[PDB]
Order: structure tokens, then C-alpha cells, then sequence
């Protein structure tokens, strides 16, 4: 674990963390996809073998010894506001199993459900509350990664606000 575990906030593509690990913002078919999931395609592609898993859970597959943590978060197009909170709340609890369970002193991740499979609403605090409320337990240094300037501020505040 890390020496005094900290939350950050990047504003950068997740592809280039460095981290020991990378949380995709995955689909349940282990495809290319688009947004997150393009970009670690393409930094990853080995890691897409046999990568498929169900909404609200989390699948780790290596790129040579670097884990990628397929996290399937649920389209809130589809689901109800009722059960997409609860699969968004479990697809983190899973990610939070998978980081102890690698031993890792660090970890890159995104807001999931937060882009394409938002519905079209904004889920910043949503998504990052229950980041917040798996990952609190865990002693991995977390690094969240977002593209927006204001989604950048937000995130820094909600860390801040708690320390
Ligand atoms: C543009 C800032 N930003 N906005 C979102 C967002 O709110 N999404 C995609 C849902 C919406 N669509 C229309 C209106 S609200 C996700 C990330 C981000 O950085
Ligand atoms: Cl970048
Ligand atoms: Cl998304
Ligand atoms: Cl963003």
C-alpha cells in the first residue's frame, strides 16, 4: 500500500497515467467501444482478450504484467435511474476488490457512466460519491482522470472538501 494513501485529479487522457494500474470505463462485450475505452484499446489491446463481463462488475486482464481493470458501468439509457445507481455503486465495489486483490500501490481511474452512458445527465458527483465510497477502504494512491476544465475544479473540491 501506499505510505499515506491520497486522492488526485488529472486532466489528461488515462492512457498515459502513471499509475500501476488502469481502470477502463468499459462495455459488457470486451469491445473497442468509444471515449476511455478507444483510447485503452488502443494503448492495451491484449488486455481486450476475453475481457467481456456484466454490468456492474469488473474484469482484470494483463498487457504483459500491467493490469487493466475492465469496469462495466451501467447506460443510463437503458437502466432506471433506481437500478443504474445500484449498478454504478457495485461496478466500484469491484473495482475495489480487483486493486487489494493486485497489490497495487496505485491506480488510474475514470468517472464511469459519466460519458456516453451518462443518458444525457450530469453524474460528476454520483459516479465520483461512489468512487469515494469503494475505494475509501482500499490504500492504494487513486489518480481520477477527466478531460474537462470544470469537471477538473469539481473533482479537486469534492477531494479538498473531505481533507
Ligand atoms: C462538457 C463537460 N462534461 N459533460 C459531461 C456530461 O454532462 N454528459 C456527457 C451528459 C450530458 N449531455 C448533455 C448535457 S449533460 C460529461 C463529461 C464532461 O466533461
Ligand atoms: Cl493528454
Ligand atoms: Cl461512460
Ligand atoms: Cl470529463
Amino acid at each position: 500500500g501506499a505510505m499515506a494513501p491520497s486522492y488526485r485529479v488529472k486532466r489528461m487522457d488515462i492512457a498515459k497515467n502513471d499509475e500501476e494500474c488502469v481502470v477502463n470505463a468499459a462495455n459488457p462485450r470486451g469491445l473497442p467501444g468509444d471515449g476511455v475505452c478507444k483510447a485503452v484499446y488502443k494503448k492495451w489491446p491484449e488486455s481486450f482478450k476475453n475481457s467481456a463481463t456484466p454490468v456492474g462488475t469488473a474484469k482484470t486482464v494483463m498487457c504483459g504484467t500491467y493490469p487493466v481493470i475492465h469496469a462495466v458501468g451501467p447506460n443510463f439509457s437503458n437502466y432506471t435511474e433506481s437500478e443504474g445507481d445500484r449498478e454504478l455503486a457495485a461496478a466500484y465495489r469491484e473495482v475495489a476488490k480487483e486493486v487489494t486483490r493486485l497489490g497495487v500501490n496505485s491506480v488510474a481511474i475514470p468517472l464511469l457512466s459519466t460519458g456516453v452512458y451518462s443518458g444525457g445527465k450530469d453524474r460528476l458527483t454520483q459516479s465520483l460519491n461512489h468512487l469515494f465510497t469503494a475505494m475509501d477502504s482500499t490504500d492504494a494512491d487513486v489518480v481520477i482522470y477527466c478531460r474537462d476544465k470544470e469537471w477538473e475544479k469539481k473533482i479537486s473540491e469534492a477531494i479538498q472538501m473531505r481533507t
